């Protein structure tokens, strides 16, 4: 998880560069998700501590804890897509329930 | 629903004037669901015609179905909240979920 959220902190500075930026989006998206990923992961390893592999493992240290809880703390995942220019707005109005939940539950109805 | 409707256009032309448009938002939402409403009813009975109570009921009349046509020619809701003052945006946010079409797409998330 470290190298790809390195991986990914690399990819948007570069992506702007070029065009059609459906990159940066997927990479924003990617990137909260792997910090949701890492907190969460975090919160149960050091929570039950050695028990969990039998020993006091911590697999991520204070570097990029500090750095990515410092980084994006400033964050809010609605304001994404309205931000967006209009063009990119226009064209992939599909690419909008991604950054929310709803995508998988307009199914979910059906099948109940 | 077709005296709410005439009692709705009233309350909207009365209360612009009028400070914080709480009620003015509703009531647009309010018509604009009777709306809805009243063309799915009148084309559910007009498609079943008599089979439906043994009766080739009418319900309602030509003048209201003309009125209502070019009352409410195109009207997209989605910009309703954006349309408002500023002030009313800042105050009640708390309410903008009502326009979009998909308010309770966050609780059957949860049901799974």
């Amino acid at each position: 998880w470290e190298e790809s959220y390195d991986l990914y902190s690399n990819i948007i500075l570069n992506s702007i560069d070029e065009s059609n930026g459906c990159v940066y989006y997927l990479s924003q998206i990617n990137r909260y998700r792997i910090y949701q990923s890492i907190t969460q992961a975090v919160t149960q390893f050091n929570g039950l501590g050695l028990l969990t592999f039998g020993r006091h493992y911590k697999p991520f240290t204070d570097e990029f804890l500090a750095r990515i809880e410092r980084e994006m703390t400033n964050f809010n995942i609605d304001d994404l897509f309205n931000g967006m220019p209009f063009e990119f707005q226009k064209k992939y109005k599909i690419l909008e329930f991604l950054s929310d939940n709803q995508f998988l539950y307009d199914d979910t109805v059906k099948l109940f």
